[PDB]
């Protein structure tokens, strides 16, 4: 089989920019010239960007923009002027001519700390919590990354200054999230984890800053 990594995913306000990543390897030769894909929860897979001369759909023609890199293997999309119908796991390319894990990329419609972490098996019924000044007015656009040693930054889930949530397909249905109104505090469930899912978990993404990073393992 050929194996596709997609990396880049961030949760961004509207009208940020973002560049998705793309890595491949596989059993032919070193170049494959093909394109973007992409998922909302509330819609089906749809192609971003590809093919002989290069297409991008009408929702994001003159926005996204396609390009490549042929010394390592990786296929990009710049992504200008983002918006929050763009909120979707992007995905790279079909396995040969018709298959990577899925990026979340969220887009907010409107002194850090964390708590929780641990060991477990089989998986399931977690308290991961994330808290930092929760007094005076800090509620903002919010979600959990996590990092294995080698890979790179994965974002799992998301939240904001409303009740609103989605997931990576990495975790789809297996996490889940929810914030308290009084304690003004973000919690994810990690129900059902896999060893897949052993990493350090952070709370935290852009500018007005890091979270402490809590490590998680299950090991059985």
């Amino acid at each position: 089989e050929v194996q596709l990594v997609e990396s880049g995913g961030g949760l961004v306000q509207a009208g940020g920019s973002l560049r998705l990543s793309c890595a491949a390897s596989g059993s032919t030769f070193s170049l494959h010239v093909i394109g973007w894909y992409r998922q909302a929860p509330g819609e089906q897979r749809e192609m971003v960007a590809g093919f002989g001369t290069p297409y991008y759909p009408r929702s994001v023609k003159g926005r996204f923009t396609i390009s490549r890199d042929n010394a390592k293997d990786t296929v990009y999309l710049q992504m200008n002027s983002l918006k929050p119908d763009d909120t979707a796991v992007y995905y790279c390319n079909a396995a040969r001519s018709d298959w990577g894990q899925g990026t979340l990329v969220t887009v907010s419609s409107g002194q850090l700390v964390e708590s929780g972490g641990g060991l477990v098996q089989p998986g399931g019924s977690l308290r991961l919590s994330c808290a930092a000044s929760t007094s005076t007015f800090r509620l903002n656009s919010i979600g959990w990354f996590r990092q294995a040693p080698g890979k790179q930054r994965e974002l799992v889930a998301t939240i904001t200054a409303d009740d609103t949530t989605a997931y990576a397909d990495s975790v789809k249905g297996r996490f889940t999230i929810s914030r308290d109104n009084a304690v003004n505090t973000v919690n994810l469930q990690m129900n059902s984890l896999k060893p897949e899912d052993t990493a350090t978990y952070y709370c935290t993404a852009r500018v007005f800053i890091r979270g402490q990073g809590t490590l998680v393992t299950v090991s059985s």
